[PDB]
DNA sequence: AAAAAAAAAAAAAAAAAAAAAAAAAAAAAAAAAAA
């Protein structure tokens, strides 16, 4: 069942940039729902969400790509448990932003 | 607080109009021959 999962984290990386709107959402949705947990390959598909940044859209109505990766990237590393202060809640958002340019390439 | 109804959007198939290309017919012009 693992390796099945693997396997369709790869097809939703390339599902992510269809021409769908509702597609892309619910596999959004879908590697946020992965991510966490802690599947490996998942980080992979995360990665290729970042590439969302640049399809915009002047439609208003439902949520478009971009406002939802904005909560995706919210809910993921932008949070910390709720038993935290205020100073080690922006310590853990800080730890996540630095985190998330460490392996990082040019695009 | 949840469900139902209405409106808008998406996908597939079909139809209409315009543009381009092809074919046919008619007319005009030129040259040659005969009385």
């Amino acid at each position: 069942f693992i390796k099945e999962i693997h396997k369709s984290i790869e097809l939703i990386s390339n599902l992510l940039f269809s021409k769908n709107r509702n597609e892309v959402l619910e596999s959004m949705d879908f590697l946020v729902l992965a991510d966490a947990f802690d599947i490996e390959l998942s980080e992979f598909g995360i990665k290729k969400m970042l590439h969302l940044v640049w399809m915009k859209g002047t439609n208003d109505e439902g949520t478009s790509i971009s406002v939802h990766l904005i909560e995706c990237y919210k809910q993921l590393f932008l949070t910390a448990p709720d038993s935290c202060n205020m100073q080690e809640k922006a310590a853990h958002i800080a730890k996540n932003l630095i985190n998330l340019s460490i392996g990082a390439s040019i695009a």
